[PDB]
């Protein structure tokens, strides 16, 4: 049995084609779990800022009575909401109470089977913080479990890849304990905001043949295996795999893992930001690029004039697939599925070419 754990965001709907995504877009039967990315936090309360929000609620209910083993997530963190956005609510118990409440009803009026704190990150600053909260949450879910006829409340975690956030920010034995399962962020572990500032793939299944000492660290494979190691249960471990690609701009001729850049690749033009592409903005690049597969790290990246982009593919997915069977994780976990080609129109590969290959390599015998 293997989970397939699928977020999606809220703001995908504001992209033209072939980026325009609803929750009309998803699949029932493509992922066991679905998690919305983000709910926010109000008077210490929780919501949805989402101008479809009601409309959210129809589909949720619709993907569920398609299919009834389907489990719906609620999300809260992410990239931008950071550690501030936690602010006041996990000041006091008292306030951190009001929110447990809070979600416990949202979720239950809504149709949700869970909630996903993804903290990004807590750090040393935070570690007490994110480890009550969980705590609290857990224990929350359990008692209202003890009084439900419906399922326990889920309660899983996006977390660091990175060894030493991850040793500064998690109590790794208390987590297992608390979460179903983690999330494993499994990617961003290069891109253009590193100094110097040099290519390098936004996630290497293993390491580079430059990578020594700590720089071995930033990959895949390190971060699944230093999980298990600090404590946490493989299956309990679901393995981040992205659907979009890290870009660099290139300073010089060189156009190798390493090669110095002068800043962050040419923004798509769907998505609009400079230093990443979705897979459906990278089937476009790829049109003319020069394609290399990393015989050390196992995925490829691509250049063409001066752009670099580091990025997964099919043959990633497979990959990646084999690996987690390999080490007895829980499944795979997708950031996000509203970036794979899932119209089909780009890729030419049919709808979500990179979800339905991790589906496809999860299933088969
Ligand atoms: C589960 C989780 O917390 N994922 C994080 C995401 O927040 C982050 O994606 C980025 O989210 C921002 C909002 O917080 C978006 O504005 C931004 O477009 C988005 N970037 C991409 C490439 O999807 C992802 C990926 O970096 O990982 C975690 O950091």
């Amino acid at each position: 049995s293997y989970k397939l754990v699928c977020y999606f965001t809220n703001w995908s709907q504001d992209r033209q084609e072939p980026g325009k995504f609803t929750p009309e877009n998803i699949d029932p039967f493509l992922c066991s779990h679905l998690i919305y990315s983000f709910a926010s936090i109000e008077n210490n309360k929780v919501i949805i800022k989402d101008k479809s929000e009601v409309m959210l609620y129809q589909t949720i209910n619709s993907l569920k009575t398609k299919n009834p083993k389907l489990k719906i997530l609620l999300s809260i963190g992410g990239y931008l909401f950071g550690s501030k956005g936690f602010h006041p609510m996990v000041d006091s118990s008292t306030s951190r109470l009001e929110f447990i409440n809070s979600i416990i009803l949202f979720l239950r009026n809504h149709n949700f089977d869970g909630l996903d704190v993804s903290w990004i990150y807590p750090d040393q600053k935070e570690n007490t913080h994110f480890t009550v909260l969980i705590h609290e949450l857990a224990e929350a879910f359990q008692k209202d479990f003890t009084k439900s006829t419906k399922e326990r409340l889920l309660l899983t975690v996006g977390v660091s890849a990175g060894r030493q956030m991850i040793d500064n920010s998690y109590q790794v034995e208390k987590l297992a304990k608390d979460l179903d399962f983690i999330n494993l962020l499994s990617f961003d572990f290069h891109g253009s905001w590193e100094k110097p500032l040099i290519t390098g793939h936004n996630s290497p299944l293993s390491k580079g043949w430059q990578d020594r000492g700590p720089s071995s660290y930033y990959n895949v494979e390190y971060a699944v295996g230093y999980w298990i190691h600090k404590g946490m249960p493989s299956e309990k471990v679901v393995m981040g795999i992205p659907t979009y690609g890290h870009s660099f701009t290139l300073a010089s001729a060189e156009t190798t893992v390493g090669a110095p850049a002068s800043g962050p690749g040419a923004a798509g033009p769907i998505t609009e930001s400079s230093g990443f592409l979705a897979y459906y903005e990278i089937c476009q690049f790829l049109k003319g690029a020069k394609i290399t597969w990393l015989q050390d790290q196992q995925v490829p990246y691509a250049v063409k004039g001066n752009q670099w982009v580091g990025y997964d593919d099919v043959k990633s997915m497979e990959t990646k697939v084999q690996f987690l069977k390999n080490l007895n994780l829980g499944g795979a976990m997708i950031w996000s599925i509203d970036m794979d080609d899932f119209t089909g129109k780009s890729c030419n590969q049919g709808p979500y070419p990179l979800v339905q290959a991790v589906k496809r390599s999860l299933g088969s015998l």
